[PDB]
């Protein structure tokens, strides 16, 4: 007697929010995500693909918590930052700016 | 570019609780399910496996919300409930009673 989860497209239950930050400080944008087949997500910083790296660091929970944390930000870090969540049955996106902060 | 959810073994963020219900009246168990893969889910009535009916409304979320719904609880109700959640890693399970109240 078995039960399996519903069939659904991805969606953010919580998006990526507008920051601003000071250069050398670091910034994490967070966002939620459900669906089922669990979807696949990817980062881009202004219409490009984002890789992790040491300045990247990207997680992704089983509980569908995703998140990119930029470790000091720079003046090259200032962008539009997207998230997209995808699986066999669609497509989510949630699009953020970072204002890398001058004093 | 793409990342993918963890490998982890079920688990409950929430369990179900015993309670007592007035025969004829309506009982509700409610859990959530953890776990990635996702797990299965199965419901038991003393050791006894719970085939969905009219009686046994189950419900199974992508958000993992689980739950068992009992519509007019009888005297044959009352007994331990059982979820047991299982997948690729692993199996959690939680237990609880109903005790059919009579006035």
């Amino acid at each position: 007697v078995a039960e399996e989860k519903p069939h659904v497209k991805p969606y953010f239950t919580k998006t990526i929010l507008d920051m601003d930050v000071v250069e050398g400080s670091a910034a994490r944008f967070d966002c939620k995500v459900e669906g089922y087949p669990d979807p696949e997500v990817m980062w881009f910083k202004d219409d490009n693909p984002v890789k992790e790296s040491r300045h990247f660091q990207i997680d992704y929970d089983e509980e569908g918590n995703c998140s990119l944390t930029i470790s000091e930000v720079c003046g090259d870090d200032d962008a539009k930052y997207t998230c997209k969540a995808v699986n066999s049955l669609g497509e989510a996106t949630c699009t953020a700016e970072l204002l890398v902060e001058t004093m």
